[PDB]
């Protein structure tokens, strides 16, 4: 989508995976979906170093609105959970130099049972969001037919533009259509959306992450070519800092999402996040690679019988990123190979930096053998710069 | 096995899951299988509070011996990796008030390819171990037929007794025979072994833990009745502190192994263990319940459609232990029920202590509703004492 936005994958926080549709603010004041949740996450992003790293979006997902539109047919937030309205929430977020994202559903109802954005409501809702000061909109696709979606998604892109307010547009259209051609036309998506959820919702477990990793890389031929500045593939939220991932697994999701040029939308409680989880999510070099200006999504290039997978992502400044991933469940594994074997130019030399450890290799020749030790369900990630 | 040993499930450290058959001491001085590994783990157990809690066994697993017996036909440790011999290692461990465990295989070769204990070598090997000062022996079953195992396992029990040295005897016999009757006779196992590996080796992943949990509880009817002081079911090593389990998952394995009256044999690097992992493994109340004098293995009593499972273990002093386990992957879950609904006596009251948080409920009436909040892949564990 050529609206000057999302020239790099969106970075921020999104409520859904961690907080879901919790409306029990009486017993879960901090974990329930309310204006307070977003204001506090905004303070967290603004105060704990996240903002400086690039994390700027504070996104509201499903279950924020009243169970019905007002009499005028407009969407309104839940009165008890959002007593100051959305515009006020936006100002608050804006005052911190952050941006506010909201959620809607092209259809009769949101997946959670809240007011849906039917075709006759698209222009009005887009208008309502802009007036509130919204900066990003995720448009879900429950309760709408393929025909209605084919009309509605492009229609909402036009409506958003008409408001004159630049709004990042996240589309779930592909996921509802199976995520693959011919049913999905990624060329069209690139023209109308800034990013799109291609596949299943991420759940809080390592198997969920693996399921997403495997679907995207198995189908990379029909997905990788359509990602770029202004239009990204979205494998869903980062679940680092939550309940299901071990330390190694958390490092793995961050690394693989970076290879995929995926949005870095955290869905975790920033008020209780652990130091190790924070350290992973705040890795500057990792973020630099994810945010690379060229926006060329990487690919899996090797699947060893040793249960080791290798990924490569081409970058700006003639650089590259490599991820060595172990799916073994026995012990740290010694993977030995050479850049030449991985496909790099002959007779060259590279300065290599281990993204997580910081260790550097001054001048690795492409013909030289090297060994990396990868832990179970973990990765070793390299940033490579050619010497001249 | 009535040898006065293992009146409570064995507690200690075992090398296998974490260190496997690593013999590359040149590049992995600390992680390779050598006398140094065991001496250092012994120091760890003796110095970091483990010994006082009950952890006393330091067990050597596969890959410790020389590739062949000496000329006299006796087992000898690998010369380079165990330069001071086993007896010296035992003395060292003994000097710390700990006990040394060793590994052998009833068959032509150990699963790792090392010298096996064939039938004609049983008496000699049992003799060799006693002389070295061995306190525990795990007898694996690779490369032996069912007929040979039927003869060898009972035969080794007799050989060990004859040495006059009390030795905990861990038998893998059942695992090689499928772990279920009629092929396996757990009454016989109780007579000849102190504990036995019934099922597959644990690997470093949550799915491995779940696979073990599900097999044992699905088949609890033919397993639970045969566990007791002196003879236990062994679901394998604790992998808390390693690469594949998240925090919640680690707490879950500890709790479920305690419900199963399982040995608490840690297989992790005690030199680098995290504070949180240490805190889980050192939980005194948890250990007290695992070590309960009655030795009555618990059972799964409920499998909700909410993906919540409930476990109960009867204890001494008319007490009980309950585990509420969530296999959901969405968010913290509120499980509401009553002790009456769980099956407890009518019109009674209990003092309840949350094993992990320490929070206490003074006098919970069996008829009163209560709610516990369980995190994804996590547990809530209670210790209950009746009031009078
Ligand atoms: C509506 O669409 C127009 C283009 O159709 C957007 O204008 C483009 O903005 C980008 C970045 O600001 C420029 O690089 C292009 O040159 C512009 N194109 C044209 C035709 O001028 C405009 O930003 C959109 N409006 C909103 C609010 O999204
Ligand atoms: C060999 O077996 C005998 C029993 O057959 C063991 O002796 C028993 O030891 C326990 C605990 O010390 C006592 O409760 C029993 O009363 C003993 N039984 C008998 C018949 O005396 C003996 O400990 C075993 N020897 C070894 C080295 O394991
Ligand atoms: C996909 O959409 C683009 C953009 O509208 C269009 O040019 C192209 O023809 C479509 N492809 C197919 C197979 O319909
Ligand atoms: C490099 O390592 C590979 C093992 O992956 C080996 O086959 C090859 O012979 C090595 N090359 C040299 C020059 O040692
Ligand atoms: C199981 O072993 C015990 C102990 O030797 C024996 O008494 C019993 O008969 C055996 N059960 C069967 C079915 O063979
Ligand atoms: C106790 O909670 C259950 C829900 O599990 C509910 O059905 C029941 O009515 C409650 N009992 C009382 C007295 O509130």
């Amino acid at each position: 989508l050529e609206n000057g936005l999302a020239r790099t994958p969106p970075m921020g926080w999104l409520a859904w995976e961690r907080f879901r549709c919790n409306v029990n603010c009486r017993e879960d004041p901090r974990q329930c979906i309310s204006e307070m949740l977003f204001m506090e996450m905004a303070d967290r992003i603004a105060e704990d170093g996240w903002r400086e790293l690039g994390y700027k979006y504070i996104n509201i997902d499903d279950c924020w609105a009243a169970k019905q539109r007002d009499a005028e047919g407009r969407l309104v937030p839940d009165p008890e959970r959002f007593p100051r309205g959305i515009k006020a929430l936006a100002d608050y977020v804006h005052a911190r130099g952050l941006k506010l994202g909201i959620y809607g559903d092209l259809g009769r109802l949101t997946c959670g049972g809240y007011p849906g954005t039917t075709l006759d409501r698209v222009e009005q809702d887009a208008q309502t969001f802009a007036e509130w000061g919204v900066d990003m909109l995720k448009l879900d696709g429950c309760y709408s037919s393929g025909k209605e979606q084919a009309q509605g998604y492009p229609q909402m892109a036009r409506a958003l533009n008409a408001t004159g307010r630049p709004i990042v547009y996240s589309c779930s259209w592909p996921a509802y259509q199976g995520g693959l051609p011919p049913k999905v036309n990624y060329t069209l998506l690139g023209e109308i959306c800034n990013l799109w959820r291609n596949y299943d919702d991420i759940q809080d477990s390592w198997d969920s992450v693996l399921s997403i990793v495997d679907w995207f890389f198995t189908n990379q031929d029909v997905l990788q070519p359509f990602a770029g500045p202004g239009h990204w593939n979205d494998p869903d939220m980062l679940i680092i800092g939550n309940f299901g991932l071990s330390y190694e697994q958390s490092r793995s999701q961050m690394a693989l999402w970076t290879i995929m040029a995926a949005p870095l939308l955290m869905s975790t409680d920033l008020r209780t996040i652990s130091p190790s989880a924070k350290k992973i999510l705040q890795n500057r070099l990792m973020i630099q690679i994810n945010q690379d200006p060229l926006g060329i999504q990487g690919r899996r290039i090797i699947k060893e019988g040793s249960h080791i997978e290798v990924f490569l992502r081409p970058l700006s400044q003639a650089a590259s990123a490599l991820v060595f991933f172990s799916r073994r469940t026995d012990m740290p594994f010694r993977y030995t190979t050479s850049l030449a074997k991985l496909g790099f130019p002959m007779g060259a030399a590279y300065e290599v930096q281990d993204v997580y450890s910081g260790k550097i290799i001054s001048g690795l020749k492409t013909g030289d053998n090297f060994t990396v030790i990868i832990n179970p369900s973990g990765v070793v990630m390299w940033y490579l710069c050619p010497k001249a």
